[PDB]
């Protein structure tokens, strides 16, 4: 193996430095993984592609115009270049090596494709058949869409695009299904908190957020239980960005936000999946909890959980590491059959008031096929009224002691119409045994005489017993 010799592989300091300050790819690379045999598809507003950086890995088996209802996803040309973003990603995943031309993806050996779906209306419709593109040539897609990252929005899936998630994790990849890599959001400015994302929210995402050159929380980051890693982005002035392709055949350093770094993940964990085709979407999971690094990212909420790993909810488990996760796939044992335990836990319904707190001891369904002593993802499916949402902060605190944020205050939220049966949903007790007492908090952040009920709460577990 060689270093690239593409003239900005310099430039691109998540991938070139030499000062511990990157992703580990180089690492990945010179054990021999540069993403051969693994097709990804970017879900944006189209792909360039007859660029020249990747032309030569793109791919039309991964790719389609949605908006169009047509074969070709090339962008849509106009004068602010405005369908720009889905080219941008794509070169991050899989821009072509030693070519002279831009740098180099993640994945600089893996086919590209995208679809053009956001340029147009963007139904459910248009979401399910995006991502429902192809799942048995496609192993990986990239997407950072979803609800108005306002700070006020409380929405996720409709039904189509929720059975597409169901359906591609099922049976997609021959069974070992369809990897949904996503961004965790871009609201840091309206105080957003990402649980409130449907999309990345699910169990279905493997849901990233982004660091700053200098190891710091971008101003645009959104911080949540949900979230699973962190790859590099931009940040300040001071600080570089990501370095790519652009459209009209050009080449850009200033593409930015936590949309950067999904696809910089998308590609990590195409080289992943080169070193074992088998693994499945939450083997991919198990991977990233299990390799990533806390390691010079700076947050005041870094806590260690019931298993000994360090978690944020800015960062998850910290910055993805491409020689660790190429390396632990290579003789990684599959996972056991996922299993669900659904406890309802109310008797009757609760006032809320000022703070309410709700505790159950769970036996997580001993004696039951789905008795889980390994957890994965766990929800706080809750059910309440209240007179403004947004004034409200939950956590949840598991046997172990570890309490995730389910939610916190967001400002801007004015919502009188509460929560419907949401999915709050935390990765900080993975591994966890959730076995005993559960704790959930819920608060009035404000000085305000704020009022309503909590009807429902379901904690619903995911894992296995071994
Ligand atoms: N939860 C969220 N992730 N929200 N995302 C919101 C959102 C809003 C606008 C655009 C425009 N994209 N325009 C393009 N790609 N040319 C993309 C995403
Ligand atoms: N369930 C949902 N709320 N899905 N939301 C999907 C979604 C939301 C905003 C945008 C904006 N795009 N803006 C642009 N293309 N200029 C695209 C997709
Ligand atoms: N803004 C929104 N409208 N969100 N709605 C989301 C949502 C998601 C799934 C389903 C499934 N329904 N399945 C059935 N009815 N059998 C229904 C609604
Ligand atoms: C993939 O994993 C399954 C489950 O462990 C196993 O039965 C199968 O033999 C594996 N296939 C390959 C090609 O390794
Ligand atoms: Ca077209
Ligand atoms: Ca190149
Ligand atoms: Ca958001
Ligand atoms: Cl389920
Ligand atoms: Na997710
Ligand atoms: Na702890």
């Amino acid at each position: 193996y060689q270093e690239p010799t593409d003239p900005k592989f310099p430039q691109q300091w998540y991938l070139s430095g030499v000062t511990q300050r990157d992703l580990n790819v180089k690492a990945a690379w010179a054990q021999g993984y540069t993403g051969h045999g693994i097709v990804v598809s970017i879900l944006d507003d189209g792909i360039e592609k007859n660029h020249p950086d990747l032309a030569g890995n793109y791919d039309p088996g991964a790719s389609f115009d949605v908006n169009d209802q047509d074969p070709d996803p090339q962008p849509r040309y106009t004068q602010m270049n405005d369908n720009r973003h889905g080219t941008r990603c794509a070169g991050e995943v899989a821009a072509v090596a030693n070519n002279g031309v831009c740098g180099v993806g993640v994945a600089y050996n893996a086919r590209i494709g995208g679809v053009r779906m956001l340029d147009g209306e963007v139904t459910d419709a248009v979401e399910a058949r995006s991502l429902g593109l192809n799942p048995n040539h496609i192993h990986i897609y990239s997407a950072s869409w979803g609800p108005e990252d306002d700070g006020k929005t409380v929405d996720g899936p409709a039904r189509l695009a929720e059975e597409a998630f169901f359906r591609g994790v099922s049976q997609g990849r021959g069974g070992l299904g369809s990897i949904f890599v996503w961004a965790s959001g871009n609201g840091g400015r309206e105080h957003d908190s990402c649980n409130c994302d449907g999309y990345t929210n699910s169990i279905y995402t493997l849901s990233i957020s982004s660091a700053t050159q200098f190891g710091n929380v971008p101003w645009y980051s959104e911080a949540c239980s949900s979230t699973l890693a962190t790859t590099y982005s931009s940040g300040n002035q001071n600080e570089k960005q990501i370095v790519t392709t652009d459209l009209r055949q050009k080449c850009t350093e200033s593409h930015t936000g936590t949309s950067a770094s999904a696809p910089l993940a998308a590609g990590i964990i195409a080289l992943t999946l080169e070193a074992n085709k088998n693994l499945t979407w939450r083997d991919m999971q198990h991977l990233v909890v299990q390799t990533s690094k806390p390691a010079h990212l700076n947050a005041n909420d870094w806590a260690t959980n019931g298993v000994g790993r360090k978690v944020s909810h800015s960062y998850g488990y910290g910055l993805l590491d491409a020689g660790a996760m190429v390396a632990l796939a290579q003789n990684w044992t599959t996972v056991a059959p996922q299993r669900k335990c659904i406890i309802d836990i109310l008797t009757e319904p609760k006032d809320i008031g000022k703070r309410l707190e709700v505790r159950k001891t769970v036996t997580a369904c001993l004696g039951e096929p789905n008795h889980i002593t390994r957890l994965e993802h766990a929800q706080a499916r809750l059910t309440l009224s209240y007179n403004r949402r947004g004034d409200l902060a939950i956590h949840l605190v598991s046997p172990m002691g570890t309490r995730s944020t389910l939610l916190a205050a967001r400002p801007h939220d004015y919502s009188a119409d509460g929560f419907n049966d949401w999915a709050f949903m935390t990765t900080h007790s993975w591994d966890e045994d959730p076995s005993g007492e559960w704790v959930l908090e819920i608060e009035n952040t404000s000085e305000a005489n704020n009022y309503g009920t909590l009807t429902k709460f379901t904690l619903v577990l995911y894992g296995t017993a071994s």
